[PDB]
C-alpha cells in the first residue's frame, strides 16, 4: 500500500493494531439448581411451589429427552485394533451436519463426568445459600448457584410472621412467574436442539440480575489486563445433563484463549472530502485493512471488540476482496472510486504525525508566525501543512501546532490521477441497471441494424 | 426441484418443515390503571402524587382528544337504500390508509362494550392487590391489573412506622419517577396517532418486570404443546379508550391462533465448500425454499420464530424469485451462481440419510473397515459416500457409520457445470457503465462506408 | 413535483411535516460519584469495600492518565502578533481528527471549571442521599448523584440487628459485583480514549434503573409541550475528569435546542399496488422527499424521532438525490420505476382529502347512491373517485363517504410512460460480465458489415 497517492486521493493512515483470535478452550463444568430450596418457609408457602413445579416440568423434560437421544446414537469400539474411537451411526441420524457430530462427540466425552456429578444429587439439593461450593472429588470441586435463592434468604426471610400467609404465597407466586418467564426467555432457541446450541454468558447473567462478573469469578477466569477486560461477551457454553428428579441443568463451558495470529497487522484509515469539480467527494475504501506478509485482505468487527492495541475477535473473520481495490491501495488512484456528498458533517483536516492534511479551498489556511494566508495548489486538492512553511498554525478557527517531515514523497508536486465517479447505491443503483438495461436493449436494436 | 445435481453444485437437502402461520382473529379486552392505589399509605405519604399525577396529565390528554376525535371522524345514519349505517365522515380523515379505516370502524364496533366497561369507573378504582377479574356482563370479564401495586403492598407497607416519613415520600417519589419513565418509555411512538399503531405484548409485559406469562394468564391464553409454547409474542392489541378521571386505559388485544396453509413446506438447504480452480467456492442460493403444488416462492424469517418442526410467523411473507433461480433449481447448474472464500469456517462435508456428502479433497477420507484412503474423482466435485464403499468411515478425525441407499442416481458419475461469480461494491458495474460510454459509440464508427 | 402523474403511478401524496435540527447546545456540569457512601452500616460492614475499590481502580486509573495525558497535549500563549488560540502540540497527537481537536479544545476551556469543581472533594464525598445539591459559587450549583445510595438507605440500613452481618455482607458483595459489572457494561468504547467518546444518556440512566427523567430534572432542563416529550434520547456528555481519590466523574452535558431549517418540508407518501399485466406491481419511489425552494433531496430517520408536525434530528442529514429521480418526481413517470409483488398485504385504496384513489380491478368499487358497481377504466390503473360520480362509496368491505374535488386536472384522463421492474442479486451483473463481452464482437460484426 501507498500511503503518499492514498493521501493525495484523500484517504489518511489511521492507527495500526494487531489481531487475536479466540483458540485452545479447555473445559469446566458447573451445575444450576432450578427449584428454590426453602427451609424457613415451611410454616407459610402452601402448595404454590408445585405450579411451578408443573410449568418447569413442561420443559425440563423434553430437554432432557433429546439429550439422551442423542447421546444414545453415538457408540464406541471402531472394528479392527488399529481404528478405534467413537462412531456416529449416522442412519440414526437422519440429516446431520459437521459440528452436530463434534458436539455427540463432545457428550460422549463428557458423559462419564456427568455421571460422575450426578452422582451427587443429594448434595446438589440440598443447599440453602446462593452460591457455594461442593467437593466434586480430591481436587475437583463444582459451582453450584442460584441467584434467586438469596431472595428468599435475605427478604422474603424477615417478612415471616409480619406479613399474612396468603401474601407471602402470591408474592412467591409473582416472583416464580417472574423467574420463569426469565427461563423461558433464555432457553428460548434451545428447545429446538440442545446439543448444538451454545449458551452465552450473558444470557445466563439475565438471570441472575445481569451480572456476569460474578459468573465470570465464580467460573474461574479473572481477567488482569487490560485487554481481557473488555473480553467476557464471548464465553460460550453448552448442556449435558439436564436431570429431572433435582430438576437442574449440568453445563460445560469453555475457558476462552486470545491466541495471536503471526504477521497480521489491522490497519485502519480516515476519510477527507476534497473539492473536486465544484464538488465535495471522498475516496470508497474499506475502512479496515488486515496485512499479512504483504497480503491485503478484508474483515468485519461486527461481532469483534475493538482495544486500543489490537482487534479482539471471537472467530476469524477472513474475507477477500477485489483485485482492483489492491491496485487501488497499492499503486493506482485511476482504479479508486469517488463518492458525492453535500452534507455538514464531512472532515476537511486532519493531522498524522504533525503533519496537517488539509483542504484549504473550504477551510481558512493561515499560518500565526507570518500571517499570510495559504492557497491551494492546482497540481493537487489535500494540502499539506508541516514545519517547512510554518510551526504554529490557523486552521479552521484553531491554532495548532505542527511537526516531524514527510520523510520519503511529498504529494504536493504529484499529479492527480483521480478516478471515474460513483453515486449512491440504494434500491436507486438498481434502477440505474434499469436504465442500463435500456441503454443494453437499444444497442441490441442497433446490432440487428 | 432435483437434489441430485443440487449436490452436485454443493446444496444439501436439509429438513422440511411446515408454514402453519396466522389465524382467527378472536379478541379479548382488559383494564390498565395507571395510578397506583394506596391504602395503608394514608398516614404518611404527603402530597407526592401530585407531580406523578401532573407528569401524566400531559399524556392521557393527547390520546382522548385524538380518541374523540376520530370517533368524530365517523357515524352510521341509514343513507343510501340498502346501506343502514357504517360510514365514515367525508374529507374529515385528510390522509388516511386502509388500515385507518380498519381501526375507525374497529372503535365504532367496540364504543358500545367500551361504554359498558366505563360503567364500572368506580369498581375500577377501589381495586387494592395487582391483578383482578371483574365481571363485565353474565359470563364475561375484563382483566384490570397494575404491576406496582405488589411493591406498595408488600415492601413500602411494613415500614410505616420504622422508617421516616420524608425518606418513604423520596423513595415514593423515585419509584413513581422510574415507573413514569417505564410509561414514557413503552408509550414512545403511541403518543402520535393512538389508533392504527398496534401494542407489542412484550412491551407492555415490560411494565411489569418482564411477567409474559402473567399477562397471558390472566389474559386467558393457556398454550400446552411445544408449538405454541414459544408462541405469544404474536398476541399485540389495540388502545379502545384513555379515561382521565380514573386514569386508566382500557385496552383491547387479539387472542392469536395457529392455522395451516395447506401444501406449503419449507424446506432447509446445507452450502458447502467445494475446491474447483485451486480455490474454495460456495454455491449461491437462498436457505429456505417454500413449496406448495409445484410453486416455489421465498420468504424471510427476520421476525417468524422457528421451530421443531415447522414456521410460526404473525403474517404471510411470500417472495419471488428470479426466474433464473427457478431454473436453477429445477435442471440448469450452469444457472446457479458461486462464490469464492477463503476463511477457516468452511465445513465440508455432512450427513443426509446415512449418505456423507464430503469434500475430500480437503478432508481425509479413509475406510476404517479396509484401511484405504478414499480419492477424489476427476469427474466429480463433491463425493458421495454410502455403504457400499465401506461401513464405517472416517472423515476428518471421526469414525462415522453410513448406511441406507444411493435414491435414483449418484451425483458423483454426473456431468458438471458452472458459471462466474460477481460480489457486491458496484465500482466494477461502474466500470461497466464506462465501457457502455465508450462502447454505444464504438458501435457507430464503422459499421457502414 | 406533481401529484397528478406521480398518482398515476400509485404514489399519493402523504402528510407534509417539517424539519428541525439539533443545534447552539449550552453545558453544564455534572459529577457521579461511585464509592457508595454508608454511614449507617458502620457496625457490620467488615471489608467487602475493598474488593470493589480493588475492581475499579482498574478502570478508574488509566481513564484519568489517558485524560491528564490529553490534557498536556495542549498549550496556551500568544503565537507572536496573534493573541491566543489553545494551540495543541501536534507532535504529541499521533493521527487525529477534528473532533478530537474540537474535545482537546473543549477540555482547555473546562480545565479551570473542572478545577473550580474538584476544589470541594470533601463535599463531593460526603453526601449519604441518593440526589442532592451543593453550592459551587454565588449562583452555580452541582447536582451530585446516586441511584444506589438509597438502596442501602432504605433496604439494607433496617436489616442492621435482625439479619446477620455476614449475610449483610454477602448481600452487598452480591449488589457491588451486580453494580460493578453495570459500570463496565456502560463504560465499553469509553475506555479506548475517555476524552473523544460522547456519553449517552439513556446508558447512564441504566446506571440509575432507567430513570431518565430523574436525570433529566436534576439536571434542570424541562419538556412542556408534544415536541420534547420525544426528545430525550438525544442528550451529548463528555468526561472532564476522573478523579481516583473520591473516587468520582466530572462531566459536561450539552443540553440541546431544536433549530428550524427554513423552507424545509418533509413529504411522506403511501404507496400501493397496481394491477399491470395481469400482475401486481409496486412502484419504486422514496417514502421521504425533502424540499426547500424547489430542492430535492434524500434523508435518513435511522436516528430521528418523527413527532405529529415535524421531523427532530440530532444532526442533519441530507442526502443527494438522482436527477433520473428528479425526472420520476417532475415529469417523468418513465423514469419511475416498478417491481413485481404477490404478496397479500398489498393496499389497493386510500384517502387523500376525500379523494380515494382505488385499485377497482381487484377491489370492489360500488355506489350504493345508485346501486351499481364501478368498473376500471382502459386509460388508468389507478382509480379517481370523489363526490362527482357519488359521494356515499363502497370500497372492498367497507362503506365510506367522500368530498372535495379533483385537483386541477384529473389524474384517469391521461396517458402515462411506465419504468421496468427490478430484483435484489447480483445475478444481473454476471449476466451482463459475459452478456457485453458477447455483445463486444457483434458491435465489430456490424463495423465488420
Ligand atoms: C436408547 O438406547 C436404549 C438402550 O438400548 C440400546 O440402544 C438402542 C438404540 C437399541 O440398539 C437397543 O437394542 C440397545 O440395547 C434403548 O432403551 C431400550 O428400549 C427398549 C424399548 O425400545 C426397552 O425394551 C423394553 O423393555 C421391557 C422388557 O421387560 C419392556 O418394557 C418392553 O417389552 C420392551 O422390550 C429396553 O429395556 C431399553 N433398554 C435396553 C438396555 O435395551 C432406547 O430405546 C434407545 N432410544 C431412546 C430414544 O431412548
Ligand atoms: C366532537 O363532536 C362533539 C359533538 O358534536 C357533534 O360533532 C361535531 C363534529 C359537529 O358536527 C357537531 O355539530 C355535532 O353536534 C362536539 O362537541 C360540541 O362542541 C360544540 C362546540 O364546537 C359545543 O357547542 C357549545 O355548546 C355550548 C352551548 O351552551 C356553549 O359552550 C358554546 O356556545 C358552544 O355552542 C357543543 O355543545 C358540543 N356538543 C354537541 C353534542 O354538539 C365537538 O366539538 C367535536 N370536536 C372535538 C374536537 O371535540
Ligand atoms: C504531564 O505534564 C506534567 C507537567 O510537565 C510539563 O508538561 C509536560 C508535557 C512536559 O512539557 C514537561 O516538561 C512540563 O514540565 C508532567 O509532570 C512532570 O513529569 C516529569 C517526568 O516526566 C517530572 O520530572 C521529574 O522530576 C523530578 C525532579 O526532581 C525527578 O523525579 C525526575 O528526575 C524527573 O526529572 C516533572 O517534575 C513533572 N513536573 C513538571 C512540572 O514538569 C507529566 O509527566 C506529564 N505527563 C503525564 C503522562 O503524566
Ligand atoms: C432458617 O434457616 C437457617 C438455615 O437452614 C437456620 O439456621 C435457621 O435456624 C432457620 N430459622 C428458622 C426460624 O427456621
Ligand atoms: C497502476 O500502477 C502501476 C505501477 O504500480 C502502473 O504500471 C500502471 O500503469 C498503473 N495503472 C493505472 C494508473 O491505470
Ligand atoms: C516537488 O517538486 C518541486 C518541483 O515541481 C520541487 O521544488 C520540490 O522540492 C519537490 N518536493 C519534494 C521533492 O519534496
Ligand atoms: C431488460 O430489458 C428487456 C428489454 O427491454 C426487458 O424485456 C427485460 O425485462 C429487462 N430485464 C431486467 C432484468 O431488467
Ligand atoms: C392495610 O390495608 C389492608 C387492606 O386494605 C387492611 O385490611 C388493613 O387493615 C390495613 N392496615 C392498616 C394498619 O391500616
Ligand atoms: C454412474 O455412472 C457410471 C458411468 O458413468 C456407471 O458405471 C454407474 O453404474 C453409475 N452409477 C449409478 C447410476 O448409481
Ligand atoms: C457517456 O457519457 C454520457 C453520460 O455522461 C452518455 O450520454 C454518453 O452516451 C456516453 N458516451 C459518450 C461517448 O459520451
Ligand atoms: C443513620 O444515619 C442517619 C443519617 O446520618 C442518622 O441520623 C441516624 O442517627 C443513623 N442511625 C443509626 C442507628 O446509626
Ligand atoms: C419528461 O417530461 C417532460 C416534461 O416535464 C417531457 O417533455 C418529456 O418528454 C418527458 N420525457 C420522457 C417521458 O422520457
Ligand atoms: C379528462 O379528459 C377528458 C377527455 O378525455 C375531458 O372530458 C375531461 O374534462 C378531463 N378531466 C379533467 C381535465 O379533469
Ligand atoms: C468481460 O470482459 C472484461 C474485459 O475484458 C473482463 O474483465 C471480464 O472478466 C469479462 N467477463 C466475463 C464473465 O468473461
Ligand atoms: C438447462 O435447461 C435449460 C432449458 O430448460 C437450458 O436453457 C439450459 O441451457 C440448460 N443448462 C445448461 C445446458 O447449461
Amino acid at each position: 500500500v501507498d500511503f503518499e497517492r492514498l493521501a493525495s486521493i484523500g484517504g489518511i493512515k489511521g492507527h495500526s493494531k494487531l489481531y487475536k483470535i479466540k483458540g485452545h478452550p479447555t473445559t469446566k463444568d458447573i451445575v444450576i439448581k432450578l427449584v428454590p430450596n426453602l427451609n424457613n418457609l415451611t410454616v407459610c408457602s402452601e402448595m404454590s411451589i408445585d405450579g411451578y413445579l408443573n410449568l418447569i416440568n413442561a420443559v425440563i423434560i423434553p430437554i432432557s429427552q433429546s439429550l439422551e437421544l442423542m447421546r444414545n446414537n453415538v457408540k464406541d469400539g471402531t472394528p479392527n485394533e488399529n481404528i478405534f474411537g467413537a462412531i456416529v451411526a449416522g442412519a440414526a441420524l437422519g440429516i446431520a451436519t459437521a459440528a452436530q457430530v463434534t458436539s455427540v462427540v463432545a457428550l460422549h466425552k463428557s458423559n462419564q463426568n456427568a455421571a460422575k456429578i450426578n452422582s451427587l444429587r443429594d448434595s446438589i439439593t440440598k443447599t440453602n445459600q446462593a452460591v457455594e461450593q461442593l467437593s466434586l472429588g480430591v481436587q475437583e470441586t463444582v459451582s453450584v448457584l442460584m441467584g434467586l435463592q438469596d431472595q428468599i434468604n435475605t427478604n422474603l426471610v424477615p417478612k415471616i410472621n409480619i406479613l399474612s400467609c396468603k401474601q407471602l404465597s402470591n408474592t412467591l407466586n409473582i416472583m416464580l412467574l417472574q423467574y420463569y418467564s426469565q427461563i423461558l426467555t433464555v432457553f428460548g432457541p434451545n428447545l429446538r436442539d440442545p446439543a448444538t446450541v451454545p449458551v452465552s454468558i450473558q444470557a445466563l447473567s439475565q438471570l441472575f440480575e445481569g451480572n456476569l462478573e460474578l459468573l465470570t469469578s465464580s467460573l474461574g477466569i479473572s481477567s488482569t489486563d487490560f485487554n481481557d477486560l473488555l473480553t467476557g461477551k464471548l464465553i460460550t457454553g453448552s448442556i449435558i445433563w439436564a436431570d429431572t428428579q433435582g430438576h437442574y441443568l449440568i453445563l460445560r463451558v469453555n475457558i476462552p484463549d486470545l491466541i495471536e495470529v503471526p504477521g497480521a497487522v489491522i490497519q485502519e484509515f480516515i476519510k477527507i472530502g476534497y473539492n473536486f469539480g465544484g464538488s465535495l467527494w471522498m475516496p470508497t475504501i474499506p475502512n479496515k485493512i488486515i496485512i499479512r506478509g504483504y497480503h491485503l485482505s478484508l474483515i468485519d468487527s461486527t461481532n469483534c471488540i475493538i482495544t486500543d492495541n489490537s482487534y479482539v475477535c471471537d472467530r476469524d473473520y477472513s474475507l477477500p476482496m477485489n483485485p482492483i481495490l489492491r491496485e487501488c491501495f497499492e499503486g493506482n488512484t485511476s482504479s479508486c472510486g469517488r463518492e458525492m456528498v453535500l452534507n455538514s458533517y464531512i472532515p476537511l483536516y486532519a493531522l498524522s504525525e504533525g503533519v496537517i492534511y488539509a483542504n484549504c479551498l473550504a477551510t481558512s489556511c493561515k499560518c500565526a508566525t507570518t500571517n499570510k494566508p495559504i492557497v491551494q495548489s492546482t497540481s493537487t486538492v489535500i494540502t499539506m501543512i508541516d514545519n517547512s512553511k510554518c510551526p504554529v498554525v490557523e486552521v479552521g478557527k484553531q491554532m495548532i501546532s505542527v511537526g516531524s517531515y514527510l520523510g520519503q514523497v511529498s504529494p504536493n508536486n504529484l499529479t492527480i490521477e483521480i478516478g471515474p465517479p460513483v453515486y449512491t447505491e440504494p434500491v436507486d443503483i438498481t434502477n440505474q441497471l434499469g436504465n442500463i438495461n435500456e441503454t443494453l436493449s437499444k444497442t441490441l436494436d442497433l446490432i440487428k441494424q
